[PDB]
């Protein structure tokens, strides 16, 4: 048995992540391995228990599924992911956070401003922004379904209810410069973005969901500094071992 062999990025597609701090490639998963990855996060938003987050009834998300569900733990090995979170990272890479956000139609709120390193930094003692996240469609994402939305190049600056959202002034002056950008994509897409890159996000105002898997990898050598780490293991992982791919076998 046979897996592809890995794909990495092109130089063009690399220097665009890293001039505007995301990527969308289109249809990375088709739609049965998404159907899988949907009824494994129905599972694990039925099952996650302190793991679950809520609308303040409806289960919104879920953390730290890697860990305790088989399907994800081999999602984050996929030769669909692995390969191209190890090339821009440019080392071997481990999962810091996993998480499924659902915004489900008619519903969803607002995500302030925010960059994901300034919580990691502190939270948890990431030393530098050297980490991604991969946020896998599990729908289609368009203007109408609360999709992410970012500063352009905004995370070249660096590091500037969330804990740390992002003021109105400094804001204001990020995006007169650099603009504001939703990326769209079919479900399957893979929508990479950097530890630093600000984003935001408004509620679904369609009749359609808005499932998101978002895998946060980081460098090995950007390992946390778990003597200043605050949180439990399925919010940040302890666990630094080099991830491998996913091989093709009989079961
Ligand atoms: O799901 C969303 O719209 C926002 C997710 C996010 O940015 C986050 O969890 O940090
Ligand atoms: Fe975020």
């Amino acid at each position: 048995q046979i897996m592809e062999p890995h794909d990495t990025l092109s130089p063009a597609q690399v220097d665009e992540y890293r001039k505007n701090g995301f990527l969308v490639q289109e249809h990375v998963f088709d739609e049965e391995e998404i159907e899988l990855l949907r009824a494994e996060a129905a599972q694990e938003f039925a099952s996650g228990g302190e793991r679950v987050t809520v609308e303040q009834g409806i289960v919104r998300g879920v953390h730290g599924c890697h860990l305790y569900s088989e399907v994800f733990g081999r999602l984050v090995r996929s030769p669909r992911l692995l390969p191209i979170a190890r090339q821009l990272l440019r080392d071997d890479v481990y999962v810091h956070q996993f998480k499924i956000n659902a915004k489900r139609a008619f519903k969803g709120e607002v995500w302030e401003w925010h960059q994901d390193y300034t919580f990691w930094h502190h939270e948890d003692g990431m030393p530098a922004p050297r980490a991604l996240s991969a946020a896998i469609f599990l729908d289609e994402v368009t203007e109408f379904n609360g999709p992410l939305t970012f500063v352009p190049g905004g995370h070249g600056s660096g590091m500037i209810s969330l804990k740390y959202s992002l003021d109105v002034e400094t804001m204001r002056g990020l995006i007169e410069r650099n603009g504001m950008v939703a990326p769209k994509g079919p479900r399957g897409s893979v929508l990479w973005f950097d530890a630093n890159i600000p984003h935001s996000s408004v509620p679904n105002i369609s009749p359609f969901d808005r499932g998101l898997v978002l895998i946060t990898y980081n460098s090995v050598e950007n390992k946390t500094d778990v003597t200043r780490g605050t949180r439990p293991e399925w919010l940040a992982a302890r666990d630094f071992t080099p991830l491998t791919a996913l091989q093709a076998t009989s079961f």
